[PDB]
């Protein structure tokens, strides 16, 4: 159940292997921009909600190609990918939300980000719940969690089990009745032959344990701090700047990240 | 803070190093037995309570030295010791309790074992809260293992679990939780401070009970850790077994050992 030997694959990397962003940057050309804008326009003219639609309903012959490349890079490649030239210039926030929804349909299934069920949100090392997190600039650091696992295997293997146990995170009030405020979420998991990671926002961890009325064990804080320290080493993360129209995508299974923008949460079903 | 090299010392052993019980067994002779009986008689005659007394008040000129070797064996040696010939023959349960109290005064301070504050109790691998657990047979298999050796074995076979033990698990309060707190409290299984590794492996049923009360499901890796601990302890080469005869008082040091089963039980802090 616990991986005792180094993880391998395209998602295991340091900064040197991904510094050349051309390996994972995907640029929308004028045709693709036009197709996406046209799709959003037709969704708006028919009074549809892009979140209720699927990809068959909004085909993108040429752009769907590129977004599919992105998905490939995210789920089977480095884990991160940038889609440039998202046609947001001159659009209102809501219109941009629709255009991002259009692109999102070709990423996977958009999921709720809060209690209000929002599928776009206007805006410490972490990786959120869904498979893919997307961030579009209207007007950023990434590291490999797999490499972090290998580094822990080298430097502090006695801590590995802790990550598999995970820590308590605040429910924020959405717990089903008759269960505690904070749920236990594993940081590392090994199932089916694959290692995956989630490193939720720590403070909600603190919030959650507080709500449970417990102090964090020191060894747990050591584990967390060690994780974040490994991610914070200059050789372990890549950094970038988004310009308007840039949509940065990270795969939360294998990476962790840190920072007007809009955010989308996507599960790959 | 986490020990990454094998523990060394007397308290590190397998069954082979402790199989010969003559290395840890201490025998009370007639003089010592008479001494203990006389102290008990005096305590009962004078209507005193042995649990409120102290080691000076009940001196044992010959027996105290032997009991002192028992203590040294427990805290600095193997971590187990048998005291034989405790004079319980022909005594009532209460009288036997007083005699045990007399011996206990030279072990350390007896502590409460339940909510009523009983300091003698009539009768999974575990080690109880106090420094020393004592078990005297009145009428008539006890197994002991080294927690230090178990730690070394974990270092070899499953070091990736070590941190979990340092985090410890939740154990049911049993209801004595200060009204403010959650029914269950977190207890570390291994600790390393001041150059010394120590262990407590509280009753597992209370771990499950305790997490249950909290409305949580034990993580699989946690049950793996617990099961691994106990499996290592349960290996034939890793534990020693004995049978108590009347007058035999087995003492285990809960800092460095774990153990498994009319007897009376005493809890002692040093
Ligand atoms: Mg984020
Ligand atoms: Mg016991």
């Amino acid at each position: 159940e616990i991986l005792k030997k180094p993880v391998t694959g395209r998602s295991v990397w340091q900064r040197a292997q991904v510094e050349d962003a051309s390996q994972w940057t995907y640029v929308l050309d004028e045709g693709m921009r036009a197709e996406i804008l046209e799709a959003a326009e037709r969704i708006n003219e028919q009074g549809l909600t892009v979140w209720d639609l699927d990809r068959k309903a909004v085909p993108l012959e040429r752009a769907g190609k590129l977004v599919a490349q992105c998905v490939e890079q995210l789920e089977h490649g480095f884990g991160l990918a940038m889609l440039r030239g998202v046609p947001t210039e001159g659009l209102t926030v809501a219109e941009s939300q629709v255009v991002m929804g259009v692109v999102g349909l070709h990423l996977g299934t958009a999921v709720a980000q809060n209690g209000h069920g929002d599928r776009v949100v206007s805006i410490p090392w972490h990786s959120d719940a869904p498979d893919i997190a997307a961030l579009l600039c209207l007007t950023f650091h990434v590291a490999s969690a797999m490499h972090i696992y290998n580094t822990l295997l080298q430097e502090a293997p006695e801590l590995l089990g802790l990550y598999y146990a995970g820590v308590f995170f605040d429910y924020r009030g959405e717990e089903p009745p008759g269960e505690p405020p904070a749920y236990r979420n594993a940081i590392f998991g090994y199932h089916n032959g694959q290692l995956s990671c989630r490193y939720f926002l720590r403070n909600f961890a603190d919030s959650g344990t507080a709500k449970l009325g417990f102090e964090q064990p020191e060894v747990e804080k050591l584990a967390l701090d060690t994780f974040e320290e490994i991610a914070s080493r200059p050789e372990n993360h890549v950094s970038m700047r988004l310009e308007p129209g840039d949509m940065q995508l990270v795969d939360d299974n294998v990476t962790v990240h840190r920072r007007h923008l809009l955010r989308l949460w996507i599960n790959v079903e």
